[PDB]
């Protein structure tokens, strides 16, 4: 998963960043 | 920022996360 700013979203949750990172999901 | 898997990118980069996240930046 995955808590930024204290929002935080299940694990499962792909997102799309910019390069060098792009689409990173977060299985905690 | 922001750094995951070694690939990291600069302050002020903002990326689409669903809610409860919506839109985030990446202050430092």
């Amino acid at each position: 998963g995955f808590c930024w700013h204290h929002s935080c979203v299940p694990s499962g949750t792909c997102a799309d960043f910019p390069w060098p990172l792009g689409h990173q999901c977060f299985p905690d």
